[PDB]
């Protein structure tokens, strides 16, 4: 009920600001939209209509266009009857309805401010254009426009920005199930690059799409350096599927001037554990030095999702500030009551703004592109009507404008002439690739090499009466330089497709597990014997088998034993114990998971059994291994 | 919750008074701010631009400046549809 009351109060404040600002807003919007061509830089008819409009715009009245501009500014800043500002109520609203939002609160509120300031600037521009078109005297509205925009940005900087959060998570979720096959991932940026955004998409297969770029000044981004990377094993890594899953949740946060550049997910024994690295970045210059800070997921706070037949909810959407910026923090959260998984990063947008645009400087903020930049199939969407990249062999198979993803121009095929595009060079040998495309009818797609009869990807026989989106994975292995994509029609039917995409997914590294124990390092005391791959403790002697180990910091390990008799085993440090158990009579075979925590020093395994008058019998260990 | 309800009711009443008074308030504020120098007591340009305004202000219409002044007073005192001030 209290949450509902908060929402209702925010809506009432929005109603107040609407009552105050909606007429000026609507009139400015109309005048701007009706003077696009002129400010963008039947004839006489439109010119006369816009001359009449201009006359209606430059008219100095109590209800003139300048009146509406001034009232818009006054309601934006807060020069009202009651000292409320449209910016404050807009920030409140955004902070409330940030359910499925992609960016942060800073980014969303600043985007609101951007759209409104652009509205005002274009309004002043069309006002000057009207004055010129009528032939009146220049009034130079640049001073007034600058005053308005600067006072609004000052309002935002002083009263709005300090109370906004800079953390952004994933908007949506999706039911998914993945393989617990000891997965591993390393999202890494080039040495002189940083991570700026992610995008997790699940049409038919789940795919991660990470951005990279170089920085310039005050955490800005180099638009001439954007790069993309694609990863395919993102679902296999965040899903329990059959047998449970464990997540080491912890929000890594680096100090300022540091920028994340690497994220290493290591899934060993059903435990998801991520390590993050952040290089040093000089705010003044645009260079990232090789001074690294590494932070892992703290041990003491892990959360487990129990095994369930249904799939877990995996992130989905654009995990990125409304404007691409470096990342300052990273974390992952899991919820068992709902089986939700959420990635949550923390950006530097506040710093970029406070240093540049909110100081009356210049800024070029890049918006997360809704399409794959790394796409190697040029004009895949086939929006340019001239098929310079593609081509038709025979006088058929043309550009069906009515076809395609709603408002596009699809490729079509009828008899036997298939539309082909050369993309042999921009590939690699044996590296995995992802193909995607929407099609209607009975198509036939082939990634074929003119030399050699190798057929990388082939898709035939699909009676897709309606538009269907196919996504597949494959590999390449041939001359490569003579490979090209082809779209024909199955047998002789007709069909048309669009949205052709071929992505190069980064290779996934196999998680290696060291043996850790060798038979040659068994420090034995008392009556005890090690024969090949078997250990034997004799009853009646005060002997024990202690062995030193080398364990990582926050990693997990699994110990395998096959024991006969009464035995006790303790993997511990001098002052901490990772594992300890006396299996007593029954110890035929046993695998046990144990963690390391913040230690990584003087860890040893003790195989022991303490008794008094027990003499004669013995206890045996086999296949003792830590993996 | 009761405190939140009090705040919400006050905000709703403020919304009503705004609906009633905001146009006259905005127009009065604009006309005042645009006639500062004259009442404070390029030349021909500003004089003509303000003479056009003066013509638009003294014009006797249903939506004249006097109408907005009278409605401002009526909403201040409480001569509304529902007797709120």
């Amino acid at each position: 009920i209290s949450d509902k009351l908060d929402i209702i109060n925010v809506n009432v404040l929005i109603n107040s600001t609407l009552t105050e600002i909606t007429p000026a807003y609507q009139r400015i919007k109309y005048v701007n939209e009706k003077f696009e061509e002129l400010t963008f830089a039947d004839i006489l008819d439109e010119l006369t209509e816009l001359t009449e409009l201009a006359k209606s715009v430059t008219k100095n009245d109590v209800d003139g266009f300048e009146f509406y501009l001034n009232t818009f500014h006054d309601v934006m800043v807060g020069n009202n009857l009651f000292g409320r500002s449209a910016l404050k109520t807009a920030s409140e609203l955004i902070t409330k309805e940030n359910v499925k939002t992609s960016g942060s609160e800073v980014g969303n509120v600043y985007n609101f401010l951007i759209v409104l300031t652009a509205l005002q600037a274009k309004a002043f521009l069309t006002l000057t254009t009207c004055r010129k078109l009528l032939g009146l005297a220049d009034i130079d509205y640049t001073s007034i426009m600058n005053e308005h925009l600067n006072k609004e940005k000052e309002e935002f900087r002083v009263n709005i920005l300090p109370t906004l959060s800079n953390t952004f998570s994933n908007p949506n979720y999706a039911k998914v199930k993945g393989s617990d096959e000891d997965a591993k991932m390393i999202v890494e940026a080039k040495p002189g690059h940083a991570l700026i955004g992610f995008e997790i998409s699940n049409d038919s297969i789940t795919v991660l799409k990470v951005y990279e770029a170089k920085l310039k000044q005050n955490y800005q981004v180099d638009k001439d350096s954007l790069s993309e990377v694609i990863y395919g094993d993102m679902d296999k890594l965040l899903c329990p599927d059959q047998s449970e899953q464990i997540y080491y949740t912890n929000n890594i946060v680096f100090p300022n001037e540091y920028v994340i550049t690497k994220i290493d997910f290591t899934k060993k024994m059903k435990t998801l554990r991520y390590e993050v690295t952040a290089n040093f970045y000089d705010s003044s210059t645009g260079e990232i030095d090789l001074n690294k800070k590494k932070v892992e997921s703290s041990e003491a706070e892990y959360r487990t999702l129990s095994a369930n037949d249904d799939g877990v909810y995996m992130p989905l959407g654009v995990i990125s500030e409304t404007f691409l910026t470096p990342i300052n923090g990273f974390g992952l959260q899991a919820d068992e009551n709902s089986r939700l998984i959420t990635l949550t990063c923390k950006s530097y947008l506040r710093e970029l703004l406070l240093a540049t645009d909110l100081s009356n400087k210049e800024t070029k903020l890049i918006v997360p592109p809704s399409g794959f930049i790394s796409n190697i199939v040029e004009n895949g969407s086939i929006e340019e009507d001239n098929l310079e990249p593609w081509k038709a062999n025979n006088k058929n198979a043309y550009v069906d404008h009515t076809g395609g993803v709603n408002g596009t121009k699809a490729l079509y095929v009828h008899k036997d002439g298939g539309i082909s595009q050369f993309i042999g060079d921009k590939l690699k040998p044996k590296t995995e690739y992802v193909i995607q495309y929407t099609v209607k009818g009975k198509p036939s797609i082939h990634l074929k090499d003119e030399n050699t009869g190798y057929i990388h990807y082939e898709d035939t026989n699909n009676n897709l009466e309606d538009y269907q989106t196919i996504n597949k994975r494959f590999t390449t292995g041939t001359d490569l330089k003579g490979v090209y994509l082809i779209l024909k029609s199955q047998n002789g039917d007709e069909a048309w497709g669009d949205n052709f995409i071929i992505l190069e997914i980064s290779p996934s590294e196999k998680l290696l597990s060291p043996e850790l124990i060798n038979t040659n390092n068994w420090t034995s005391t008392g009556s005890t014997n090690i024969s090949g791959n078997t250990l034997t403790l004799y009853q009646g002697g005060r002997g024990i088998l202690k062995q030193n180990l080398q364990l990582d910091s926050f990693s997990t390990y699994r110990v395998y034993f096959s024991v006969s008799g009464d035995a006790n085993v303790r993997i511990r440090n001098s002052r901490e114990v990772l594992f300890e158990k006396r299996y007593m009579s029954g110890a035929k075979d046993v695998s046990e998971m144990f963690t390391t925590k913040f230690e990584k020093d003087n860890f040893y395994i003790e195989l022991s059994q303490g008794n008094n008058l027990y003499g004669g019998p013995i206890v045996h260990f086999y296949d003792v291994s830590i993996k």
